[PDB]
């Protein structure tokens, strides 16, 4: 059309995507902020907050990895070697475009299949690891590999019914 511009899939304000979170959901990524300063990174990832998840051992991420059968320290080592050395810091850390990203899918997969009222972190690595190429670090994608995630999704609210999310 010569009067309407192109546009691309529309995307939901950050504002609203953090809204969603549930409480316990959410003092993680303020918590994964915090991290962030502490390792003069310089915006926060999906991996600080599955590091500050895994410190929490109801939480999803601890559940899910549970299910699995994959150590919790094993998965720290991982995280940990996956990160940046130290950079000066400029401005205070935000989310990355990626991990806002994230969120938003995390989101329509949490309102539609999984029959959720509030963003969670089971939704969030639900999401992460069915687009893994996508929104995890390589190693993480080869530790991560067991995962089923059709059974997660098909049995999500069975699977996460002791969380501190539920």
């Amino acid at each position: 059309h010569h009067h309407h511009h192109h546009t691309d899939p529309i995307r939901i304000e950050l504002p609203t995507l953090i809204a969603k979170l549930n409480a316990q959901s959410k003092l993680a990524l303020e918590q994964a902020a915090s991290l962030c300063i502490e390792r003069q990174h310089p915006e926060v990832t999906l991996e600080h907050y599955l590091d500050v998840l895994l410190d929490n051992p109801l939480s999803d991420v601890r559940l899910v990895l549970k299910q699995a059968g994959l150590e919790v320290d094993q998965v720290k080592q991982a995280i940990a070697s996956t990160y940046s050395r130290e950079q000066v810091l400029d401005t205070y850390p935000a989310f990355s475009p990626l991990l806002v990203e994230l969120l938003q899918e995390a989101w329509l997969l949490s309102s539609t299949e999984l029959e959720q009222a509030e963003l969670r972190s089971g939704a969030i690595f639900l999401a992460a690891l069915t687009r893994a190429d996508r929104y995890l670090s390589f190693k993480l994608i080869s530790l991560f590999e067991g995962i089923n995630r059709e059974n997660l999704k098909k049995h999500f609210a069975m699977i996460l019914s002791d969380s501190a999310e539920t």
